[PDB]
């Protein structure tokens, strides 16, 4: 992928871009290392609920999403799988509208388990919202 | 539309506009201590590795847990907000129907905790998600 | 053991219960199924803090320690070994003395990981603490 | 005591009766912002299998970020107490000492909350925890 900028780990996908939650809702990859990696969207109202702030379920989504690939990007090459197996995600203060930026950072690499501190902000680079990440690793069954 | 909670006569985004009626979330019952809602899987839904994202039960507990919130507490000129949402994933969903179930665990004056459970179409056990919904005076 | 009343799976054990965390505080398994137990405590100034109530740690290591020796329960005797993985516990009434009755329920057996749902109440029976545990399970290195 | 924020002339439970003192806990630096704690590693801290306990992690955190709010919010008419405790393992603890560090991410009226970490003697990484502290005004 590198519509979303996801990361290129692989000749084919079975979901494209456009078509998945990810590329629906516009979640864009910035940065992404090893250890850290950067997204960000822009609020529209598909990124809302029926009250006009961001759907709770958005930033658990950009941290999910990031958190994920940022994993999928060092292990895949490796063999191995990663899928979200926890994502607690605290909100702090609404967005209206702007953007959600999202930095994932990381803080433990296990062979089984890969944790990432997410933090989302707004366009004022207020702290917004936060996840905590777990990433399961596994070899691919495939 | 989503058959979420009429409680008020506008609405700042319909519907059919928001994240959840772009995925296409369904209320469908709704008490003060338990609800229910359902979605059909569709790749809006999944990742693009055709698995349902892991955001989409975080968002589905999200609206379930909050909106049954607001469903008691509007009426009572209070506002209720997902505060902390914690999904963990136990078993992946390819494609067919979430469905979830909130179940009221806790009706603090400024807190309601449910416990959300998401199962597939064999009724499995995919994910589960403790939310935490603050409840605060509506403002003016 | 048999002192906290945690299951026998072994000969011995590294440390004694009365000299464990469990011991001093004072923790006591109940009933003990592959997919439910329980444990309680009488509240005495060991299990609080300094402001006479029972402090948030005491919940969490109740919960803790029920799940955990839940899991050991079953998978010692198969060449495994469990350990927690994630504990997250959330507060919704104080206790200020009488006993904390904790109910763990099985709620994901896997391969890797199981889950528990655990419930902690007073004395009235009310609801004052839930803990959602996530238990690694993993083959004894030893 | 264990160096807790002096803020009150009494205190309910002499710091050696509490869960605090009989493991061990002692507050090093405390600032609005930022707290540290440690305390040597022992048998009440493990359990019996020799490690310290997943608890006891759990403990030090919640102490630690809600005695940082206290020691705030107490002067001014309010009281702290966690609301919401997650601690994740990635490295156990055999012997030794376990040192906490709390960093306020937040600080809302209603609630505060803080990032918290539990290295051990080797500076490795073996916990997280995130707090989240409800912030209320102290009752009669
Ligand atoms: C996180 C996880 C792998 C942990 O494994 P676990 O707790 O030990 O559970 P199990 O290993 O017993 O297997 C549970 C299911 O996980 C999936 N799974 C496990 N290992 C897998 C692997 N290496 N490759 C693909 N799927 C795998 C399977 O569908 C499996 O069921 P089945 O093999 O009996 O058909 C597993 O719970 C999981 O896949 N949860 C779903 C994660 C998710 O959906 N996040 C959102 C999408 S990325
Ligand atoms: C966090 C908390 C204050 C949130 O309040 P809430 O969800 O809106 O719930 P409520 O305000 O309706 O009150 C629930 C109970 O919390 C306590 N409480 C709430 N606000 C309080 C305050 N300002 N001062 C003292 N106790 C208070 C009371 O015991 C109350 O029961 P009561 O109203 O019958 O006296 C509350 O859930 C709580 O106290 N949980 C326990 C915190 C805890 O035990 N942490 C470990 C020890 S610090
Ligand atoms: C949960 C856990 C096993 C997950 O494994 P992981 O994320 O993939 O991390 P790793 O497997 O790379 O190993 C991390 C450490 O876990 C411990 N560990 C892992 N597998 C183990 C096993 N089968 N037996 C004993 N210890 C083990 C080791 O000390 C290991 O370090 P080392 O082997 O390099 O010396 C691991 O993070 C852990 O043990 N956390 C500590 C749990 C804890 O302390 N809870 C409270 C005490 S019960
Ligand atoms: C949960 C929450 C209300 C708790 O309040 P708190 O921690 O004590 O923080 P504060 O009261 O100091 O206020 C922080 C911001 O929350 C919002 N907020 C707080 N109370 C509010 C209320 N009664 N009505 C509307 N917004 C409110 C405001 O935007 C506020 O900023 P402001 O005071 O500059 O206007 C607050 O952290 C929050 O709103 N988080 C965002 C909830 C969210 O976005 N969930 C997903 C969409 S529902």
């Amino acid at each position: 992928a590198t519509g979303g900028n996801l990361p290129d780990v692989a000749s084919h996908y079975p979901v494209a871009y456009e078509q998945t939650l990810d590329g629906t809702v516009g979640f864009v990859i910035d940065e992404m290392t090893p250890e850290r990696a950067t997204a960000s969207v822009e609020v529209t109202d598909t990124l809302r609920q029926r009250w006009g702030l961001v759907h709770g379920g958005a930033y658990c989504a950009l941290a999910e999403m990031l958190a994920t690939e940022a994993t999928v990007a060092v292990v895949h090459e490796k063999g191995m799988m990663a899928v979200g197996q926890s994502n607690h995600t605290s909100f702090f203060r609404p967005v209206k509208e702007g953007h959600v930026r999202a930095e994932a950072v990381r803080i433990h690499a296990g062979s089984t388990t890969w944790f990432w501190d997410v933090s989302l902000r707004d366009d004022a680079g207020r702290l917004c919202a936060v996840s905590s990440m777990s990433i399961a690793v596994r070899p691919r069954r495939d």
